[PDB]
């Protein structure tokens, strides 16, 4: 009942997914591929997972369905979503990642990959249609495929071999581990690159990290760790490690779209593709920016139409490298799905090459002061109603303070309100969980904080009133 596609992935409550649904959705997927002639009897399907409590069970159900359908499940254990996809795509095989990514800890999901990339919105519909048509099925777990570290090792080597052993010697970097599937990978990879890494804040409890809505606790932790004069940066990822979480030499967060810009510069990108929620200062630096709806499938579909490299990224910080990049005789092949290691390493490499701290690098882009947050536990019907309210000219004027007039409204993806002052407030329903997003831009830190608070209070009040 909670289980549906949305922005990307099939997601919903862990207690619903952990059972027949995970098995049946996996069956729908593989049978969808086989029907289309793309999967033949005995072909490999790679499965990976994150560190959510339900993830081992859900992976085992997925692997059961793969095998019952007549295909070969390959257990890749615990690893980043981009590691699984990089490896499976290199093997020309589909894959399934078990993760809820950023979503709350009572939820989980499945992220589906074809042999050549993320599933698209047509695929999502064909899976849902196939799922609907399945019989009333004998769900079965597969614990029997021994874990292979091949995918994690290949992924590590992608970066080690591209930058080269010892190429970042001199850096000292904190690794905020929490429950990131890359918590250990980052330690050994950084060490191989000549960085001195320091483990910080490992958690035996799953921590849902949303890089577009950091917990005040994580912000305070990054500041506290990063206030040491001993660290050049703190690096991390979210749960399934498709998004970076990067802080500078003072422990201040570098917003994901700025890490994305730093990465675009580093790889010498010709065209950038990013959603509408990315910082509006991007176009000031980069002359070819294609703006999209929010979500990886939208970014990928625009990247695919583009003929240096094509780079995609979102304000969540995930980077989608669209073209092979060359450097000092070494290649980094295209990986058109969100990655955290690329932006992390691009940021560290920039610091290393320019002998300049990350805060100065970040400031050099002159980004508008942006903030983002979300309200949790907001049903789809309630966020749909609120967003409709904002389409009424009278209602908009009623909800916002009179002194700053709304001069433009866009409904490309949610509702974005542009003000005469230059302020902007953007609301979106999350497609991945019952949450309402509020993103703002303003002219300085004080005004931005006030604007973020106002935007969230306006939504809170209107949501309570409509109830
Ligand atoms: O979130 C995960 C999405 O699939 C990702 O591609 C998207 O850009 C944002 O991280 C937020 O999307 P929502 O705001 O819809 O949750
Ligand atoms: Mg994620």
């Amino acid at each position: 009942n909670s289980l549906k596609f949305g922005t990307s992935g099939l997601r919903g409550l862990a207690v619903e997914l952990n059972g027949l649904p995970a098995y049946a959705y996996t069956m729908a997927f593989v049978q969808m591929l086989a029907a289309k002639g793309q999967l033949q009897k005995g072909d490999k399907v790679f499965v990976g997972r994150d560190l959510r409590p339900s993830s081992p069970d859900i992976a085992a159900l997925a692997m059961g369905a793969i095998e019952d359908a007549g295909f070969t499940p390959v257990n890749c254990g615990v690893l980043p979503t981009p590691a699984l996809s990089y490896y499976a795509m290199g093997a020309k095989a589909p894959s399934i990642m078990v993760t809820g990514s950023h979503i709350p800890d009572d939820r989980n999901g499945l992220k589906f990959y074809r042999r050549d990339g993320e599933i698209d919105k047509d695929d999502e519909a064909a899976i849902s249609a196939a799922y609907r048509k399945l019989p009333a099925l004998a769900a079965r777990k597969h614990v029997g495929s021994t874990e292979t570290d091949a995918a994690l090792q290949a992924y590590a080597d992608r970066y080690a071999g591209f930058l080269g052993k010892g190429s970042l010697n001199g850096l000292r970097v904190g690794v905020y581990q929490h429950s990131s599937v890359a918590r250990d990978l980052l330690m050994y990879l950084l060490t191989t690159l000549g960085v001195e890494p320091v483990a910080l804040g490992r958690s035996d409890i799953f921590v849902p990290v949303d890089t577009e809505a950091l917990r005040p606790e994580d912000i305070a932790l990054l500041a506290q760790w990063g206030k040491s004069d001993r660290l050049d940066a703190i690096v991390s990822t979210d749960g399934d490690a498709d998004r970076p979480l990067i802080a500078d030499e003072h422990g201040q967060f570098v917003r994901g779209d700025l890490a994305g810009a730093i990465t675009a510069t580093w790889v010498g990108a010709d065209t950038l593709v990013t959603p509408v929620t990315s910082n509006t200062a991007l176009e000031s630096r980069f002359p070819k920016v294609l703006r999209t709806r929010v979500g990886s499938p939208y970014v990928i579909a625009s990247m695919a139409q583009v003929s240096g490299p094509v780079i995609g990224f979102e304000a969540n910080g995930g980077v989608l490298l669209g073209s092979t990049v060359e450097r000092n005789g070494r290649s980094l092949t295209a990986l058109p799905t969100r990655d955290a290691l690329l932006p992390i390493l691009a940021c560290l490499a920039t610091v290393h090459e320019k002998k300049t701290p990350l805060s100065t690098i970040a400031r050099s882009y002159g980004f508008r002061v942006a903030l983002s947050d979300r309200l949790q536990n907001i049903p789809q019907e309630a966020s749909t109603a609120f967003l409709a309210l904002l389409e009424d000219a009278d209602k908009r004027a009623s909800l916002f303070p009179a002194g700053d007039a709304i001069v433009r409204v866009e409904t490309i993806d949610g509702v974005k309100l542009f003000f005469q002052s230059g302020n902007a407030v953007h609301y979106r329903a999350s497609g991945n969980a019952p949450e309402l997003r509020c993103y703002v831009e303003s002219s300085d830190d004080t005004q931005a904080a006030k604007l973020q608070a106002l935007g969230l209070e306006i939504a809170r009040k209107a949501l309570k009133d409509a109830t």
